[PDB]
């Protein structure tokens, strides 16, 4: 397995792509963290719902529904 003489230089960017994906974003759209993120893409992390302009909140890095929010973190209080 060996290879060279390879690996060309192609590279423009004139619109935003799916920060998971990265593919295309012409039809609008959605951002999540200041970052351009797919309508359907954008989902919570627990129930994978569409949050697309819903009020949530993001967790170590990951868009969390309410629903989830105050189901995951917000455990039993004192439960094993
Ligand atoms: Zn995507
Ligand atoms: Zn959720």
């Amino acid at each position: 397995g060996s290879s060279g003489s390879s690996g060309p230089c192609y590279e423009n960017k004139f619109a935003p792509r799916c920060a998971r994906c990265s593919k295309t974003l012409t039809q609008g759209g959605v951002t999540y963290r200041d970052q351009p993120w797919h309508r359907e893409c954008l989902v919570c992390t627990g129930c994978q719902t569409p949050l697309a302009g819903q009020q949530f909140t993001s967790r170590d890095e990951d868009p969390y529904c309410v629903a989830c929010f105050g189901e995951l973190f917000a455990s039993g209080p004192s439960s094993g």
